[PDB]
């Protein structure tokens, strides 16, 4: 209970941690209705607006006013932000030339540059193109500071998952805010964005920046603001806190605005009405910068200008209805709109039949504007599966569309797949620790927490960023990354077995003495060093004319297979006599090998090869491609994809990129946590055998960023694209799979694009250990996602 008759005199926006039964005066008190009865009158002053006028200059200080233009206001830290411009002939910050801030220029008493995060809801990255004509203050931040052309949000591209991701460095599946709306079947409770439950700490996981700071002795200003507090007052409050005594002044601050999200929803991203809210936001930025300048802090503070997600054209006319596909929609609950999550209306309703539902939702309309997924089948890049709050049944919705349960005041919405262009949002960093007039490649918002930690001298809590991947944003305070230690060293087996030692049921139509040393194989096909294996296991390096692999004696297949294809390389067919050829590998024990019998017995499982026979350098070398140690279990459905990739696409990539280096391999993630499975977690084997079945297959495709140089002779920076393809028994995901592979396979692969870093989590491997590049630059390379947009 709150004793409300207390007073907010000399307590306005206190940073005091205060609870029941006492009165509160902080920026969240209204959200709990726990404000002292005089909070409004004392703390939310609105008198005479937010700007000094010439007639107010030198006024006698009236404490009734929202802000002051009195002679004393500067020391008391409560001038209106334009005070000096109007009364002291100063210029607005925006009208001053940009000057590089080489070191922090802070008043005495400041020990480190403060950090202010200026967050804007629904600020689509392409809004920046409007420039200084519309947003002159923001355009100055952007061009003088450090900027990305866009920042990638997390999926779902809505507010609560994205804000909490910014604050923690964690994917939603990890921090627990997997949506604006959620149901937790263990709590048997519903989370609503507005409502009582969301204030319960039990929903929120990980460790947000304000906690990380506090726990390490760095004071934070309160990040959240009760919605009724006007933006002008939020700014004045931040400024006032910045004028506090040395022993009270916070080091980190956050502002937030619900715009331009609100107007975007009403009028759509390209609506003419969007100009006004954007001007209004810019004005708030100008107030902050003018205020910092008055305080002599405009070359002292680091400012981050950042959004949670973008905004797409979405209207009532573009709504799919589940009732068009399903008979009894009143028995399910749907989280609707720009994504779909389905559960039975009655929790744990036994008659709930998700397989039948999915079947009715699969490719039933030629123009179908969503696609059903069991969550473990969603593209791995979304990292959206490992949480009890994420329904098994998901609908990825096509950009510009809505899905609803059954049968216009809006023109815009967001929430779609986070690689969609309209969903991209903004990042600008300005201040002494940031670079001057520097553009950086787009990056994911999960990376920001580490950097904000660096900016504040903090040690980040465990998170999903890759610390160091954003060192190129910063002048100083960079984080020196260290290469992870190899845990398992490889063996280099020679000939140790006789063809007669082998009894695998394999057959092949193969001079005796002419029947594999290192030589130049490493330098030709393994360009960036061997991957390091970061877990305890047993594996062998195997060399070949056309490829190298790190073969696992535990999982009975390569962990990685590496090869280079030159621009001019030739694609050849598999000779008729070799169609079913599998050859034992005398370097490897028959006990550590697969066998062809298990495949003959398994009516549903077939096999493929990691190095493709189609790209062998010679008919002789081609026999290497048929080694049992190059073999992997593949469903016939998957083989349609894999053979098309191997036979047609790799060559196409080599032609287009002036050669390519390829690293392919298996991934096991049966528990859908995005992490390499341990042995006990694998759930499927080839029939009657111990050959484990991968849940996915990866490929990492590298070339020279300077495409004029061949991939194998690259001097400088690298270019990479990767995928993690789901290993599935059907092509139900591809609505056009009945057609030739030229009509559907690349579309599937594009959806399952991935970062090398994603593959590293899933494999326990560490790539690119041996290059001519800095480790930070390599970290940047590993977090790159090729999006095809
Ligand atoms: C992204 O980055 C994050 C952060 O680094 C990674 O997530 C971590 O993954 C590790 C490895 O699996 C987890 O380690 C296990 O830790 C548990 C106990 O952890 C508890 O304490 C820690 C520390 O305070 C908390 O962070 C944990 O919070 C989780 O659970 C609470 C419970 O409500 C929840 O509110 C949070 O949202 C969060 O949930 C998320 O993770 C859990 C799994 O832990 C998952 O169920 C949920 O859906 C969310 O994803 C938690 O309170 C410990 O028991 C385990 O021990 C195991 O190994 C040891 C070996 O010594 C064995 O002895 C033991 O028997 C177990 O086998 C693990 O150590 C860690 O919890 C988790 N951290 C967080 C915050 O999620 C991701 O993996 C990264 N993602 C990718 C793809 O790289
Ligand atoms: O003062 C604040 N008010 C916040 N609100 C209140 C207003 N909300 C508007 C809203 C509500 C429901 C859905 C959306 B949407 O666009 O998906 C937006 C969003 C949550 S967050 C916030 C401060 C904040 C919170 C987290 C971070 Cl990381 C930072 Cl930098 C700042
Ligand atoms: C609720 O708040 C008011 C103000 O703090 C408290 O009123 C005071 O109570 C003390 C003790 O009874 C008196 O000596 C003062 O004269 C009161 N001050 C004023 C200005 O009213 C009241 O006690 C609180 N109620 C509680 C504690 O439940
Ligand atoms: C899947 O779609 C079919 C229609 O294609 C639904 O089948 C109908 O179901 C009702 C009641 O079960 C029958 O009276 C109709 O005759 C059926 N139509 C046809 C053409 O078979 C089926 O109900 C749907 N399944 C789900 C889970 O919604
Ligand atoms: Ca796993
Ligand atoms: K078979
Ligand atoms: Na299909
Ligand atoms: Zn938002
Ligand atoms: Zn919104």
């Amino acid at each position: 209970w709150t004793n409300t008759s207390g007073s907010c005199k000399g307590r306005c926006f206190e940073l005091q941690e205060v609870g029941p039964p006492d009165c509160r005066c902080d920026n969240l008190c209204k959200s709990y209705s726990s404000c002292c009865h005089d909070f409004d009158e004392l703390c939310l002053k609105t008198a005479r607006g937010w700007e000094c006028t010439k007639d107010r200059c030198g006024e006698v200080r009236n404490e009734e006013n929202a802000c002051h233009c009195s002679e004393d206001c500067l020391s008391r830290g409560d001038c209106c932000t334009n005070y000096q411009v109007v009364c002291k002939g100063e210029s607005h910050w925006v009208d001053d030339d940009c000057e590089e801030i080489r070191v922090p220029e802070c008043p005495a008493g400041f020990v480190r540059p403060p950090l202010i995060i200026f967050s804007v809801d629904g600020f689509r990255a392409s809004y920046m193109k409007k420039g200084s004509k519309v947003m002159p203050n923001i355009e100055k931040l952007r061009s003088c500071g450090t900027h990305a052309p866009y920042m990638r949000p997390v999926y779902p591209t809505k507010t609560f998952p994205n804000l909490y991701t910014l604050a923690t460095g964690l994917y939603p599946e990890s921090h627990g805010i997997v949506g604006n709306s959620m149901y937790d079947p263990v709590f048997d409770a519903t989370f609503h964005l507005r409502g009582r439950e969301k204030f319960n700490h039990r929903w929120w996981g990980g460790q947000p920046l304000w906690i990380t700071a506090t726990k390490q002795g760095v004071r934070a200003g309160t990040f959240f603001w009760s919605v009724s507090i006007p933006h002008e007052r939020r700014i004045l409050t931040i400024l006032q806190w910045l004028s506090l005594p040395d022993n009270e002044r916070p080091s980190v601050y956050a502002f937030y605005s619900e715009q331009p999200d609100f107007s975007g929803h009403k009028y759509g991203p390209f609506g003419p009405e969007m100009t006004n809210p954007l001007r209004e936001i810019d004005k708030t930025v100008g107030q902050l910068m003018d205020g910092l300048k008055q305080l002599k802090l405009h070359r002292c503070v680091n400012v981050i200008f950042v959004g949670d997600h973008g905004m797409e054209d979405v209207t009532c006319d573009r709504t799919e209805f589940l009732s068009n596909y399903l008979t009894n929609v009143d028995d399910i609950t749907l989280v609707p709109g720009t994504l779909g999550r389905i559960r039975p209306k009655i929790p744990n309703n036994l008659k709930y039949d998700p397989k039948a539902i999915i079947a009715n939702l699969t490719c039933k309309k030629p123009d179908q504007h969503f696609k059903p997924y069991m969550k473990q089948h969603l593209p791995k890049r979304l990292h959206y599966a490992n949480n009890r709050r994420i329904e098994d049944l998901h609908l990825l919705v096509e950009r510009r569309w809505h899905v609803a349960r059954k049968p216009c005041f809006f023109q815009g919405d967001h929430g779609f797949d986070n690689k969609v262009n309209s969903m991209q949002t903004v990042f600008v960093g300005y201040g002494p620790t940031f670079k001057y007039r520097t553009k950086v490649p787009p990056f994911e918002n999960i990376e920001l927490y580490n950097v904000m930690c660096d900016l504040l001298g903090l040690k980040p809590a465990p998170n999903n960023g890759t610390h160091g991947s954003l060192n190129h944003l910063l002048r100083t305070n960079t984080f020196r990354p260290t290469l992870p230690e190899e845990v398992s060293r490889p063996n280099y087996p020679g000939i140790m077995y006789l063809q007669s030692d082998f009894d695998l049921g394999c057959t092949c139509d193969d001079l005796e003495e002419l029947n594999h040393t290192k030589g130049s194989t490493e330098e030709r096909h393994l360009l960036y060093g061997r991957p390091a294996v970061l877990y305890r296991t047993s594996y062998d390096i195997l060399y070949h004319t056309d490829f190298e692999s790190g073969y696992s004696e535990i999982f009975l297949m390569p962990l990685w297979t590496s090869y280079t294809i030159s621009k001019q390389a030739e694609v050849s067919s598999i000779p008729e006599h070799l169609t079913n050829c599998v050859r034992p590998d005398v370097r490897v024990s028959p006990g550590f090998s697969q066998n062809c019998l298990a495949y003959k017995n398994d009516k549903q499982m077939s096999y493929g090869f990691l190095f493709p026979p189609y790209l062998s350098s010679s008919p002789e070398a081609k026999y290497d491609a048929f080694l049992v140690t190059n073999m992997v279990p593949m469903y016939p459905a998957f083989k349609r994809v894999w053979t098309y990739f191997q036979r047609v696409l790799v060559k196409k990539y080599a032609s287009e990129r002036n050669g390519v280096n390829v690293i392919s391999g298996p991934i096991f993630d049966y528990n859908y946590n995005g992490l390499r499975d341990i042995e006990d977690e694998i759930k499927q084997y080839v029939e009657g055998s111990s050959i484990p079945v991968p849940t996915h297959y990866y490929s990492i495709i590298t070339s020279c960023l300077d495409f004029t140089q061949p991939a194998d002779k690259c001097d400088g920076p690298l270019s990479v694209s990767s995928f993690i393809l789901p290993h599935r028994p059907d092509n139900d995901e591809s609505c056009n799979s009945s057609e030739d592979e030229s009509k559907w396979v690349e579309e599937l692969m594009k959806m399952h694009t991935a970062r090398v870093r994603d593959i590293e989590h899933l494999t326990g491997l560490d790539f690119y250990r041996k290059t001519s590049r800095s480790y930070s630059e390599i970290l940047t390379l590993k977090t790159y996602l090729h999006t095809y947009e």
